[PDB]
C-alpha cells in the first residue's frame, strides 16, 4: 500500500507556537508526498489531541502518523499507545522534535526556526514513508529485584519490595548498611537520634525473609534487558569467617597499620582489621587488604583462627527483573576553595566531620574540640553554600540540606554548651519543608543562634593561637565584618559518590548537569530512568534530605514492582538481522557486538552469519560495519536514514 | 505464675547517666518485689543490650522485662521484638521513660531526677507484675484500594496501583481530574506546559482497566479498619447521561446564563452547562442547578439526548483494603493582609489568578491584563511569602513553591512581552531542588528579572489610575523604595483544601500544626498515617511541588500495596472485651464508642454486652465508663493502672 501520512504540529501552548509558525508548518506539510491530513493543535498529547489523531487514523485510513512536537524521549511511548489504540502499528509513527531542538533554542530567530521545523517535518515524513510494521517483543519478567546501595533509600526500597512478596537482593559496598544517615548524630527538624531510628530498619532488612543482603559486595556486571537482567555480584573477601568470628574485636590491638577511618571522615584512625561503626549490620569485623602488610600478628592473637588470607572473592550470578540504584552521595571536598583554608588550617572542618565529632560514638566521644589544641571552641562560625551555588567549583546547584543541618548542629552544640557563640554566614536560608521554617525560627529565638547574611570572602588563621578570622560583608548593614572564631565549619554540599562512574557504566544510565543520575523526567517519571527496568532512589538522584530519599525509596519500589507484578513487558524490536542470501560469511560483524549476538553458522551448505535476536540490544553498530549490506537493524535501515538525509534538502 | 522481672536502666551514654544516677536506680530496683535481675547499661537498644535482655530471659527464666530508658514512642517496637525473640510474649514488656521525661528536663536537679527515675521504675514494675500475654489479631485484606482526590498525586497513586494489578477506585470531587496542575500554564523548572505532563496521565487514568474513576463524586462515609473498610461514595448528579454525552460543547453555546467559573478563580465566567477546562477528563459536560433555569435550550441542540434533569445522586458501597488521601490544597486568601489591598484594589491579584490569566486556554486567551484598565501592564511586582512565614495570619510555615512559581511566571511574562519590567520582592530565594538554583540564575541573567530583598510593608493604590505603589525597604541598600506598578501579584501560599475537615472526620486522621495532614513519622514514614490502611500523597500532606507530589503518589501506592499484596495484616490486641459473668447489660458502653464496637446481645436468656474485637481501636473510653468493671482494655486494665498509681509512692507489696 502507498503511505497515507497524518502530520500533527503541536503548539505546546506557546512553547512551540510562540517561536515556530505552527499554522505555516502544517500548511507546508500538506505539500509533501503521501501527506493526506495535516493539523496543528495546542496540546497533541491532551485528550482532544489523541482523539483527533485516532479519529483521523480511522476516518482517513492513515498508515503513518508524524507528530512534530517535543522530544521522543518524553512522549514517544505516549503516542505509540495512542496510535495503537486506533489500530495503527506502533512503529509506523515518527516523532519530529521541534521544541527542545528548535522552538526553545531559536527564540530570537523565529523565521529560521519556522523554516527549520518544516525541514524537520520533511525529514520525518521521509523516514515515515519507509517505516515498516514491527511487533513488540514480549519477554517474561524475572520475579526478583536488585537494589544497589544500602542506605536509608536502598533499605526502604528492599523492605517495600520484600514486604510485597518479591524476592530482593540488596548489595552494599561497605561492610555495613546504613549510609550517611548512620554517620549523623541527630536529624532535623525533630532532632531524632539518627542511628536510633534507622537501626530497626537495618535490623529488619538483615532479617527479612524476602531480602538477601550482600554486604561488602559490589555489582561488577549487568547484562540483558528489563525483566531479563543477568548480574554478577562480587562478594569481596573480609578474610574473616562470618560463621567462625565473634565480632568482639581483639585482633586490632595486634596490628601495626593505622588507616584513615572513613566512617569518621578521617578524623580518627582505625586498624587494618576493623568494624565500621558499633551499630553496624552485619556486625562482623573486616580486614582491609589494601593496607594489610600480611605480617600475621593479628592471627596469633585471634582465638578462633577465623583469619584466613587465602579467602577469595566469590562471584554470585543472579537473574533479576528490575534494578534500583540508590548508591547515595559524598561530601564536597572544600580544598579547592583555598581562601577558606580547608586542609591548611587545623580548625577548619567540614560539616560532615562535625557530625562525627558531635556524635557520642564518634572519635572524640561526642565532644566538639579544635584539632589544633583539643580545647573546646567557644566561638564557632558556619559558612553556608560551600561547594554549592558556586560556578568557580563547577557546582551551580543547591545542595538542599546544608541550611537545615547547619542550624541543626548549631542547636546540638548549644545544648552541650549554651555559652558557645554560633554565627551562620548565609545567602538564603532555605527552610522549605514541613517544620523547617519553624526550625529556623526556633534556632534564632530559642537557641540564640546568629545569622549573618553575607557569603564569607576568606578565612585567615592566626598562626599564634590557631584561631580563625572570617571576613564577610554584613550585606544587611553595608559594612565589612571581621569576627574571630575558634572553629570554622564549612557547610559542604553534596556531590555524586566516588563509584557513581562505575555504576553508571554497568547500568547504562545518564547524568544531569549536577553530575547526579538522570531521571526519565522530573515530573512524569521522577524515579524512572530512560533505561527500562532501571530506577533511582535517594541522594544518588540528587541532593535531598531523609524523608525525600525514603519517599523515593518507596516510589522506586512501586515503579520497579510494576513489571514484576505484570510478569511480562515489551521490548523494542529494533534488532539487527542478517539476510542469508547476501551474507558471505566475512566475519567482520561477530567481534563488533559487545554481547556476542552475531555468530558464524553454516546454512544451506555454506557459511552465513546469524544474529540471536535475544542478545541484540539494537545499537546498530554491526549493520553499519557490514561490508555486504546483509546486516540491517529494523527501524534504522540505511535506506530509511538515506531518505531522512534527502528530506532535509528536498521532498521525495 | 509469680512475676519474675528483669529491670534494665539505660545511661544513653550520658543523656540519662549524666543527670540520673543510673547505678543508684539499678540498686533501688532490686529492692522491689519480683525483681530478679536489674542492671544498668550504656546503650540498651544496642545489640549488646538486647542480647543482654534476651540472654537473661532464658538464663533467669524471666516473664517480665522493664526498660527504663527513652520514650516508648521510639523503641517500644524495638524492645517488643527483642523479648519476643527470647520466647517472652511481647506484652509482658513495660517501658519507663527516664530521658525525655526526667534526665533531659531536670538537668540542674540531679538528686531529684534520680529519685524521680526510681519512682518511674517502681511505677513500671508495678504495672509489669499484672501484665498479661496477648496475641496479635490477624485479619484479611480486601484486594482493592481507594484514592480520594484526582490531582497529580492521586492520579499517580491510581495508575501505579492499577499497573500493579490491584483494583483501584479514584474519587474526584470536581467534574474533571487534574487538580491545580490543570490550572497552571507552565511548570518549573523545565517550563513544560502543565498539560505536557498531566494530560496523558489524565487520559491513562480514565481508561485504565483496573481503575474505576468516580468524577463529580465524594466519599461520604468510611467504616472499619485496615483491609476491611466499607466506604460510601456519593456520585453527584451531572444531569447529563455521560454514556450518551459526546463532549462536543454545542450545548454551551446556546445557554442563556453566565456563572463565575471557579476553575478560573472567579475571573472567567462560564455557563451553567459547562466543562471545567478544554482538556477536562472525563470529557463530559455538567449542569449546575444553582443557576440552571430549565428552558430546555441545551437539550434542543444536543443530538445524543444526554441532557436529563431527572438525575438523582447515587450512593455506591464498596469494600476496600487501603485508602490514600490525596485531596490537595487551596490558595491562601490574602484579604486578611489589609496592607496589600487584595479584594480592595482592582490590579492586586493572587498568583493563581495570574496562572489563569497567562494560560493560553485561559479566560483572557493567555493575555496578562489589568482587571481595571484591560490594558497589558508594563511594570509588574511580585510579593513573596503572602500568607506564609507570617505569624499574624497563623501560618508560620514556608509554602515551598512560591519562590519558584514567581520566577517561573516572570520568565513566561518576559517571553510574551520582553519590554515588561518585573520586580520580585522577597526575603529568601528558596530554589532548593534539582535545577532550581539554575532556574533562579537563569531568571536574572537571561530574562533580566529583578530581585528586591525586602518584604513589602503595604501596597498603595492610585484610585485615579488604578496603578499601585509598593512600599518596602531595599534591605541590601538600607533605603526605602516606593516604586509604581501597573499590576501587583501576591505569591499566596498553600493552605489545606476547604473539604479537608470533612475528609479528616471520615478517615479519622490527624493534622500537623500547619493544618495539613500528619504523616506517621516525619522521617521514615512520609506517606503513612498512624491509622493503619490510610495513607497520604501530595500537597494535602504539606506544601510541595509536582515532582514531590508525584513521588509521594508512587510512594503511597507502594505502601498501600503492602497490605493488599500480603492479603493479611495484624492489629494490636490492646482492645476492650466484656467479661460476660460480670456484665448485666446496663448499656452504658454502647454509645461511648465512635466505631460501634460494643453491642448488647442475648445469650443464655440474659442481656450482655459484647465487643466486636475488629471494630475496637483501643482508646479505652468505655471500659473507663463501665460501672460494673466487666469491660476492660487489655494492657490498660483498671487494676494495672491502679498498681501504677501506687508505684509512684510505694512498692506494690
Ligand atoms: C552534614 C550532613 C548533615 C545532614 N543532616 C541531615 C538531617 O539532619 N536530616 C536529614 O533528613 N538529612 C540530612 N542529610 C542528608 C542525608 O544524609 C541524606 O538525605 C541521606 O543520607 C540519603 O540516604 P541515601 O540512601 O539516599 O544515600 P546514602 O545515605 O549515602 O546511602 C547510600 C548507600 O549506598 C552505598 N553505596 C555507595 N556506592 C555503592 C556501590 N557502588 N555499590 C553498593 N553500594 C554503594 C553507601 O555505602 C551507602 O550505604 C545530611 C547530609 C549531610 C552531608
Ligand atoms: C500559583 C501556583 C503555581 C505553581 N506552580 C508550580 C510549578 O510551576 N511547578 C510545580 O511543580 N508545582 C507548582 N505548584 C504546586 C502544585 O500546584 C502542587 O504541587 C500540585 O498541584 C499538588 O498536586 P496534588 O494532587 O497533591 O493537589 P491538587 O493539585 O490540589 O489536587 C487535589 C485534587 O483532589 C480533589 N479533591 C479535593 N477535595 C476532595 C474531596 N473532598 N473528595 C474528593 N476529591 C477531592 C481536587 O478536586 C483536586 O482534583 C504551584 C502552585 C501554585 C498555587
Ligand atoms: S507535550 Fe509534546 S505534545 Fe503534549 S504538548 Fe507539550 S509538546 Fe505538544
Ligand atoms: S579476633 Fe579472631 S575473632 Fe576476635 S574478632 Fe578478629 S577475628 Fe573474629
Ligand atoms: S596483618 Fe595486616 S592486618 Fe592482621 S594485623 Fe598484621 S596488619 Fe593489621
Ligand atoms: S542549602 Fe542552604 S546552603 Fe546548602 S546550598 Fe542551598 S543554600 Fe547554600
Ligand atoms: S558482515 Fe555482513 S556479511 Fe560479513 S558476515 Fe556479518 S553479515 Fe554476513
Ligand atoms: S546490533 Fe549493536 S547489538 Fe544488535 S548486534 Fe549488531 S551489535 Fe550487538
Ligand atoms: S535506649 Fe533509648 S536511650 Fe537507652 S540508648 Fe538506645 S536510645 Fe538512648
Ligand atoms: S451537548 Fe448534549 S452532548 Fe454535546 S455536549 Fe453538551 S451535552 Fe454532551
Ligand atoms: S437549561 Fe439550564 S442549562 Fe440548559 S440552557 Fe437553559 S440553562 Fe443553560
Ligand atoms: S517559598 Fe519562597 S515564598 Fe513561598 S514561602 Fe517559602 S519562601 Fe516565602
Ligand atoms: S457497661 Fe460495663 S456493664 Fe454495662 S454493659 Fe457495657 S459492659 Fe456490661
Ligand atoms: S475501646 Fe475505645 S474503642 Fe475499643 S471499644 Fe471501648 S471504645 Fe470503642
Ligand atoms: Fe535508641
Amino acid at each position: 500500500e502507498e503511505p497515507r501520512i497524518g502530520v500533527y504540529v503541536c503548539h505546546c501552548g506557546v512553547n512551540i507556537g510562540g517561536t515556530v509558525d505552527c499554522p505555516d508548518v502544517t500548511e507546508f506539510a500538506k505539500t509533501l508526498k503521501n501527506v493526506v491530513v495535516a493539523r496543528d493543535y495546542k496540546y497533541m498529547c491532551a485528550d482532544p489531541g489523541q482523539e483527533m489523531i485516532k479519529k483521523d487514523i480511522k476516518e482517513h485510513n492513515l498508515n503513518r502518523v508524524v507528530v512534530a512536537a517535543c522530544s521522543p524521549r518524553l512522549h514517544e511511548p505516549t503516542f505509540r499507545r495512542c496510535v495503537a489504540e486506533a489500530g495503527l502499528n506502533p512503529f509506523l509513527f515518527e516523532f519530529a522534535n521541534i521544541r527542545e531542538h528548535c522552538s526553545w533554542v531559536h527564540m530570537h530567530e523565529k523565521e529560521k526556526a519556522t523554516e527549520k521545523a518544516k525541514d524537520l517535518v520533511r525529514m520525518a515524513v521521509a523516514k515515515a514513508r519507509l517505516l515498516e510494521p514491527l511487533e513488540f517483543i514480549k519477554v517474561g519478567v524475572t520475579q526478583r529485584a536488585l537494589v544497589i546501595g544500602g542506605g536509608v533509600a536502598g533499605i526502604q526500597t528492599a523492605l517495600d519490595l520484600g514486604d510485597m512478596g518479591f524476592e530482593t537482593i540488596l548489595v552494599e559496598k561497605t561492610p555495613s548498611v546504613g549510609g550517611r544517615m548512620a554517620q549523623l548524630d541527630k536529624t532535623f527538624p525533630t532532632n531524632d537520634c539518627s542511628i536510633c531510628i534507622l537501626a530497626p530498619k537495618m535490623v529488619d532488612v538483615a532479617k527479612h525473609p524476602n531480602v538477601k543482603l550482600y554486604a561488602y559486595s559490589e555489582v561488577v556486571d549487568v547484562q540483558g534487558y528489563v525483566g531479563n537482567f543477568k548480574v554478577k555480584i562480587m562478594k569481596k573477601a573480609r578474610y574473616i569467617d562470618e560463621t567462625k568470628c565473634t565480632g568482639c574485636g581483639q585482633c586490632s590491638e595486634v596490628c601495626p597499620i593505622d588507616v584513615p577511618n572513613e566512617f569518621d571522615m578521617g578524623i580518627g584512625m582505625r586498624k587494618a582489621i576493623y568494624k565500621p561503626f558499633p551499630q553496624a549490620v552485619p556486625a562482623k569485623y573486616t580486614i582491609d587488604k589494601e593496607h594489610c602488610i600480611e605480617c600475621g600478628l593479628c592471627a596469633k592473637v585471634c582465638g578462633p583462627n577465623a583469619i584466613d588470607f587465602d579467602q577469595e572473592p566469590e562471584i554470585i550470578e543472579a537473574e533479576v527483573g528490575t534494578i534500583i540504584c540508590a548508591i547515595g552521595y559524598d561530601a564536597f571536598d572544600p580544598t579547592v576553595r583555598e581562601e577558606y583554608g580547608y586542609g591548611v588550617y587545623d580548625n577548619v572542618v567540614t560539616a560532615l566531620e562535625l557530625e562525627r565529632m558531635i556524635n557520642a560514638s564518634g572519635p572524640t566521644g561526642g565532644k566538639v574540640i579544635r584539632l589544633s589544641d583539643g580545647q573546646k571552641p567557644k566561638r564557632i562560625a558556619f559558612i553556608q553554600c560551600v561547594g554549592s551555588r558556586d560556578a568557580k567549583v563547577g557546582n551551580k546547584y543547591c545542595s538542599n540540606v546544608c541550611c537545615m543541618y547547619a542550624m541543626k548542629n548549631s542547636q546540638l552544640i548549644k545544648e552541650k554548651s549554651p555559652d558557645t557563640e554560633i554565627d551562620i554566614y548565609y545567602m538564603d536560608i532555605r527552610a522549605f519543608s514541613k517544620g523547617y521554617e519553624e526550625f529556623y525560627e526556633r534556632s534564632a529565638k530559642q537557641y540564640g543562634i546568629k545569622f549573618m547574611r553575607g557569603r564569607p570572602s576568606q578565612v585567615i588563621e592566626d598562626p599564634e593561637t590557631g584561631n580563625l578570622v572570617v571576613r564577610a560583608e554584613d550585606t544587611l548593614l553595608g559594612e565589612i565584618l571581621e569576627k574571630e572564631y575558634d572553629l570554622v565549619v564549612l557547610s559542604v554540599g553534596m556531590v555524586p559518590t566516588k563509584s557513581a562512574d562505575e555504576v553508571q557504566k554497568i547500568l547504562g544510565i545518564s547524568r544531569t548537569p549536577d553530575q547526579f543520575f538522570m531521571e526519565a523526567h522530573p515530573k512524569l517519571r521522577p524515579v524512572d530512568t530512560a533505561t527500562d527496568g532501571v530506577y533511582l532512589a535517594g541522594a544518588c538522584q540528587g541532593p535531598k534530605d531523609i524523608p525525600a530519599s525514603v519517599a523515593q525509596g518507596s516510589a522506586a519500589a512501586s515503579r520497579a514492582a510494576i513489571p514484576l507484578a505484570k510478569g511480562e513487558v515489551e521490548v523494542e524490536p529494533i534488532i539487527a538481522s542478517v539476510d542469508a542470501e547476501i551474507c558471505g560469511g566475512c566475519g567482520v560483524c561477530v567481534k563488533q557486538c559487545p554481547y556476542g549476538a552475531p555468530r558464524l553458522v553454516e546454512k544451506d551448505g555454506k557459511v552465513v552469519a546469524e544474529v540471536i535476536s535475544a542478545l541484540c540490544k539494537g545499537c546498530g553498530t554491526c549493520p553499519a560495519g557490514c561490508p555486504s549490506g546483509a546486516l540491517e537493524q529494523d527501524h534504522f535501515k540505511t535506506i530509511q536514514l538515506f531518505k531522512q538525509i534527502e528530506g532535509m534538502f528536498r521532498d521525495t
